[PDB]
């Protein structure tokens, strides 16, 4: 309290592990007090194509289409598609932005990565100048709660898919630090699938349990450093 | 020579520097003598989004839906949607594939990523086990053609957004790697939106140049250390 959080959740079964996460982070920040909004990406069929449609009225271009200075102008002049500007609004009001998602390819699923495309546009997220520390929503907190198929051993330096940290960074430092989050050190839940049972609870209520003191947390030196180094 | 080539491109606008660089990748190929088709991901609309529409039949599990498990089922059983098993024919018949995009979020643009959750599914492109180097897709070429905002400084190891091969590891060792094709070289063409007329065009030309001695190419060792140095 009085904090807000926006929980951008990116799976399509909600009896899912997924799901469980995505709820009781909702159940757990909601008996804290917060205010709490999720984007169910799926269950909103989500439109992850970035594509003139994104724009409203007439294009600044209409001959040689720019996704990227079409939609920079349509921010300015209050010109894009409301399911973006719904987006932004609500990533506007949150204090800490939570993305949970199975991860797809060492990366967001599809639909996600549409979100991030889409909602995240030049003039709302970022500018010149306001990127890294500077970008424009510095002051927030932002989160990545990744659920994988893969083991922790596998996903160590030496093992078969290289260090976590390896894939949190186009992630991590390449979107969320570009624009201007903090970024609070990820969440990641190995392997539900292969495990018991017993240790899901226990990742579940790692979870729970983390959320509680989530307002307190340092945030990570997104760095290459940390990503990479020694 | 007798080779075939799938370009998989991901760009709005036939005018832009990305279709340019597919335009000359097609002439050029096509001068070869090589065989060639490219999948337009805009001009198809292509479906980015991992839905249960993806299987046609009867699921494994019904009451609780796992893409993953349904979509190697169905992989197997043939019903998958048609536009998926469509492009995994023409990337069953290439011998290389390159990828036309533009860099979005130090990734590729959610249309994309969407092709690369929905069409190297399970049983297609890898198993568990028969993946990396025992990979399903095994003996076949891929390539990145990435374009970007950031200048190649921008992209080094001291710049703001550290070097270059750093944000190729999800994309050339998550996934491609992981479906067994050897990589070869990235193409980067950097900042053509800042660069002069005449270096953008040395840049296209670079990469006509490149495509005609492509058959002659070694892939890299795609490993951590390639990517991360250390
Ligand atoms: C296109 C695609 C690409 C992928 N790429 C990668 C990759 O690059 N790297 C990688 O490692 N993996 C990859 N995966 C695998 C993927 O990341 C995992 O399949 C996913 O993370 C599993 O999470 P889930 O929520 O779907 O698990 P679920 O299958 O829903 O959950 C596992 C089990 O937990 C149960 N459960 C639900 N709630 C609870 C609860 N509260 N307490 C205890 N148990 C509960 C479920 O019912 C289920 O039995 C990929 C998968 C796909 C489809
Ligand atoms: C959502 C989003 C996320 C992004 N994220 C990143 C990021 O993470 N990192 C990053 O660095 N960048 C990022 N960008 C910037 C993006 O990668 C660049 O805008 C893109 O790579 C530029 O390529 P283009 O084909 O669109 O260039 P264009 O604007 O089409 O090309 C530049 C100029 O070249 C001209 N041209 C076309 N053909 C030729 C020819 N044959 N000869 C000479 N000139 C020609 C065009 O007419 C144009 O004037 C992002 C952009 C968006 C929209
Ligand atoms: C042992 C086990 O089940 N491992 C999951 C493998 C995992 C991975 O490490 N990379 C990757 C890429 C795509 C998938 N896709 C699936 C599970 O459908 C899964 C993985
Ligand atoms: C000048 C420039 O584009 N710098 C490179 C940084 C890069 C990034 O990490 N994210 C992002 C998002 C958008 C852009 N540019 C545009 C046109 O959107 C560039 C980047
Ligand atoms: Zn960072
Ligand atoms: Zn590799």
């Amino acid at each position: 309290a009085g904090k807000k959080v926006l929980i951008v959740y990116a799976h399509q079964e909600p009896k899912s592990f997924n799901g469980s996460l995505k709820n009781v982070a909702v159940d757990e920040l909601s008996r804290q007090g917060c205010t709490v909004t999720v984007s169910d990406l799926y269950a909103m069929n989500f439109e992850p194509r970035a594509t003139d449609k994104d724009i409203t009225g007439t294009l600044s271009n209409p001959e040689v289409f720019n996704y990227g200075v079409e939609t920079h102008e349509a921010y300015k002049q209050r010109s894009l598609a409301s399911d973006i500007t719904d987006e932004q609004k609500k990533v506007r009001e949150a204090d800490l932005v939570i993305f949970q998602f199975p991860l797809y390819w060492f990366s967001v699923p599809a639909i996600l990565k549409g979100w991030m495309d889409r909602v995240l546009c030049q003039g709302f997220a970022f500018d010149i100048p306001g990127f890294y520390d500077s970008g424009l929503l510095q002051g927030k907190l932002a989160l990545l709660s990744v659920t994988t198929g893969g083991t922790a051993e596998m996903y160590t330096k030496t093992g078969v898919n290289g260090d976590s940290r390896y894939f949190l960074w186009p992630l991590q430092h390449g979107t969320l630090h570009f624009c201007g989050f903090k970024v609070l050190a990820p969440q990641i839940s190995f392997a539900p699938e292969i495990a018991s049972e017993e240790e899901r609870k226990g990742m579940v209520a790692a979870w729970s349990q983390r959320l509680q003191t989530i307002w307190k947390e340092e945030p990570i030196p997104c760095t290459a450093h940390w990503h990479f180094g020694q």
